[PDB]
């Protein structure tokens, strides 16, 4: 079942996947649930987003140590939001190699972020220059487009059945895409395409704030961008 470790969460999505959840307490909304991804490849470790805080992303990390013991050689984070960027701090105060978006380290400041320490480009078709991302393992990081932020990027696991679509995608029961205070509801839904073109075999689609669905969270988020 579900693991925790402070005030984390861990649940085992596949034989080397884990998805970790962290709560953000908002003044006038009650408990908000931010999930990213760890992954085990042979004998390292990848993050992908950090937790709401420093504090609750060492948390991440001493889990990490505790139930795989396995150096963490790199973290990947989704964009300049508090939920994927807010324990960039602990990252970097672990030892851990840092990656975002060139877009989202320029807009850090602006966003009250701590940039990362490598940048990340992109092609015209999405996929991540290669030479930006090295030895990223099964890591295949691809920016879909502008959606829920203009800097948005999507990660998919490769030999898994797994695609994180961050902030970008929400459940297939969603009745709204969230905030839109930082959206592109131009192109909302081309970029919500792009991630599900992009990764064709992935049957399970983790997501930010909703537990990991099948692909038809993809088409449900597209048709509510297209109302945009
Ligand atoms: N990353 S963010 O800074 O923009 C953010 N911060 C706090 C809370 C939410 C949030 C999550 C779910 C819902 C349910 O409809 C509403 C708001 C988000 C959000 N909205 N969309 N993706 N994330
Ligand atoms: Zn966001």
């Amino acid at each position: 079942g579900d693991q925790r470790f402070g005030d984390l969460v861990f649940r085992q999505l596949a034989p080397n996947v884990w998805q970790h959840t962290s709560y953000l307490d908002m003044p006038g909304f009650g408990a908000v649930a931010s999930n990213g991804l760890i992954v085990r490849d042979g004998g390292r470790v990848l993050v992908v987003d950090t937790a709401w805080t420093d504090d609750q992303t060492a948390q991440i990390l001493n889990w990490i140590k505790q139930e795989i013991n396995l150096p963490v050689a790199l973290a990947v984070v989704t964009h300049a939001h508090q939920d994927k960027m807010g324990g960039m701090d602990a990252l970097h105060a672990a030892g851990i190699a840092t990656y975002a978006n060139a877009l989202s380290n320029q807009l850090a400041p602006q966003e009250g972020m701590v940039a990362a320490q490598h940048s990340l480009t992109f092609a015209a078709n999405g996929w991540v220059e290669p030479a930006t991302a090295p030895n990223f393992g099964p890591l295949k990081v691809f920016y879909p487009g502008p959606g829920h932020t203009s800097d948005n990027i999507t990660v998919g696991i490769d030999g898994t059945d797994i695609a994180f679509g961050g902030c970008l995608i929400k459940d297939s029961k969603a009745k709204s895409l969230g905030n839109l205070g930082d959206a592109d509801t131009e192109h909302y839904a081309a970029s919500a395409r792009a991630f599900g073109a992009a990764f064709p075999k992935a049957s399970m689609i983790v997501m930010s704030h909703s537990a990991p669905d099948s692909r038809a969270a993809i088409t449900h988020t597209a048709r509510m961008a297209d109302k945009l």
